[PDB]
């Protein structure tokens, strides 16, 4: 289960930075495993700073649902997902994130140093009780990679 | 003027309170005093619960003006911003923010204990620079009118 959605995940990063639609960032939204929501960062597509992967994810899934609550869903993001990413998280009632890179790896090219508190239960105001996981081995390794791999192929934002 | 934007954000929070477009929440987004977004919360409307009135200004903001940075722009929220709004104000760029009621006003009507500790001050992870000014005096007050005024006149998200 968790491989097969986070390297969807990561495909996902690729083939937007590819696609010229934003930076190398996938996220995919699965309900009991089948997906509602397979969507990459779309910041340069749209003209839009908060087209996150993630955030993109949940507007498309929500839609596609006709639910504003995902609380039978999970989510996959390639890289640990972002303050305004995780906020968005919470909001949508998604009951699970599996998420393959650390933020360390996006900062190492150049991201903003711009991590989320509550990911890592570091807030006095905002706390999480949302189940996280933080990939391992095989899946984690290949998402770590992506930001080197695809560092001269897209402008920063 | 900033009582002048502050009181078109709580407005557009009753205006789409009255149209069920979501809830008691606005925001408008200004260049050297001259409107460039004038939102409200478009959560129902839009089945999209990232829609807060934030996020739908900075969206607007930068549609008109096609580019994805805000940094010579203000935001006027009629309520604190929560963690995902205040994310999207960091990447979003703008310079200052200026809000109307404290979050406690919303989270009394039954939205969310959901805080920012980055606009409070208590983030450590997230280091928020954006002057931010908390409104005093009449403009406090019509904020938190809002939540008074608009209490069981929407369905909660
Ligand atoms: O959650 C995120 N999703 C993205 O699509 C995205 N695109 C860029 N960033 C930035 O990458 C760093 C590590 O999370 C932070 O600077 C994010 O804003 C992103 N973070
Ligand atoms: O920043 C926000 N913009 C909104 O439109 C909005 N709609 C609801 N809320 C919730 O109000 C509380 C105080 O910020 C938190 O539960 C928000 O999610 C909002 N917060
Ligand atoms: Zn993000
Ligand atoms: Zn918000």
């Amino acid at each position: 289960s968790d491989h097969k959605f986070l390297t969807q995940a990561v495909e996902e990063a690729y083939k937007g930075v590819d696609c010229g639609d934003g930076g190398p960032f996938g996220a995919v939204i699965v309900h009991n495993n089948e997906v509602v929501a397979s969507c990459h960062n779309m910041v340069l597509k749209y003209t839009d700073p908060t087209a996150h992967a993630e955030v993109t994810a949940i507007r498309e899934a929500c839609k596609k649902l006709n639910k504003i609550e995902l609380s039978e869903c999970e989510i996959y993001a390639s890289c640990e997902p972002c303050p305004m990413c995780f906020g968005a998280i919470h909001l949508s009632r998604l009951k699970r994130l599996v998420y393959g890179a650390k933020a360390e790896a996006a900062i190492a090219i150049g991201f903003d140093d711009f991590i989320a508190d509550a990911l890592r239960g570091t807030g006095v105001y905002q706390k999480s009780s949302l189940e996280i996981k933080k990939a391992d081995g095989n899946g984690a390794a290949i998402a770590e990679q992506v930001f080197q791999n695809t560092k001269e192929k897209f402008r920063l934002y």
